[PDB]
């Protein structure tokens, strides 16, 4: 999967993710923070993996262990198809927003000031990155 570092994105600033699934997608992933091992965001929507089907989980990760686990019920994503997702972020938390319009927030806990790791894994292939 696709890694990005020294992408330094400030509060308030958008961050663009476009790219195809699988068509037999499982599950894929997004991650945001300073590093491997610090993330403020674990952006993982499984298709079916971990006894999981058609939800969104999400979590932090602070020097390489865990957070709680926050699960989100929408999920507009298909198989064999192309979607983005738009991420944004303030000191309180972050807010992802989905392609079917609605969005919804998951709590900065490590409280970072500003991203600077991105990865992508999973069944997911980038296509374009923006940062508007
Ligand atoms: O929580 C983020 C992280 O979870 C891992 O899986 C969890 C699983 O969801 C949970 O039910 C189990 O008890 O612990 C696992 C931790 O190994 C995923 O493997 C990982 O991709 C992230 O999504």
């Amino acid at each position: 999967g696709l890694v990005a570092s020294n992408l330094n994105l400030k509060p308030g600033e958008c961050l663009k993710v476009r790219g195809e699934l699988a068509p037999d997608a499982k599950s894929f992933v997004l991650n945001l923070g300073k590093d491997s091992n610090n993330l403020c965001l674990h952006f993982n929507p499984r298709f079916n993996a971990h006894g999981d089907a058609n939800t969104i989980v999400c979590n932090s990760k602070d020097d390489g262990t865990w957070g709680t686990e926050q699960r989100e019920t929408a999920f507009p994503f298909q198989p064999g198809s192309i979607t983005e997702v738009c991420i944004t972020f303030d000191q309180a938390d972050l807010t992802i927003k989905l392609p079917d319009g609605h969005e919804f927030k998951f709590p900065n806990r490590l409280n970072m000031e500003a991203i600077n790791y991105m990865a992508a894994d999973g069944d997911f292939k980038i296509k374009c990155v923006a940062f508007e």
